[PDB]
């Protein structure tokens, strides 16, 4: 990963 | 807010 999110 | 990120 590295980037956050939620989605 | 409620959504994540990172900016
Ligand atoms: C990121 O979010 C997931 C759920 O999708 C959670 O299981 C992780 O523990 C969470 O990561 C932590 O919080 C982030 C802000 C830090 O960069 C990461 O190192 C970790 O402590
Ligand atoms: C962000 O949300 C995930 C999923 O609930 C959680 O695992 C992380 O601990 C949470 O990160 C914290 O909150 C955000 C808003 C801050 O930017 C980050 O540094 C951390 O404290
Ligand atoms: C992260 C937060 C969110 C965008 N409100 C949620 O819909 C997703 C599943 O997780
Ligand atoms: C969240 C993760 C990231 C996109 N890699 C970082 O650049 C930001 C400051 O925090």
């Amino acid at each position: 990963x590295x980037n956050x999110x939620y989605x």
